[PDB]
């Protein structure tokens, strides 16, 4: 509350460390469905169904330009990528399985780097 604060957690390396995680997600062999924005002209249904599209290249641009206020807003966009994927793709598809694998990979790196 006013003039009463928990001890200051060091967040000075968060930007660098989120960039490193994002590099590792970018270079994963199952990243290919997620590298670029879904083409809304060429994929029927995507525009109407997926209210907030997100992809790794869009996260990279947001990260690089100071559009994440803190490390939690960064994790929310990464998770959005996988939540969108599960909304649109059957679990038993190459893309569906890719999304599950990447979400697992992410959540381990996240816990190990920050928890």
């Amino acid at each position: 509350s006013m003039s009463v604060k928990k001890p200051k957690r060091d967040d000075s390396k968060d930007l660098a460390l989120c960039s490193m995680i994002l590099t590792e997600m970018e270079t994963h062999e199952d990243a290919w469905p997620f590298l670029l924005p879904v083409n809304l002209k060429l994929v029927p249904g995507y525009k109407k169904v997926i209210k907030k599209p997100m992809d790794f290249s869009t996260i990279r641009e947001k990260l690089s330009s100071g559009q994440y206020p803190n490390l939690e807003t960064f994790a929310l966009d990464v998770r959005l990528v996988f939540d969108n994927c599960e909304t649109f793709n059957e679990d038993d598809s190459d893309i569906g399985r890719a999304g599950h694998n990447m979400r697992k990979y992410f959540e381990k790196k996240w816990t190990d780097t920050f928890k």
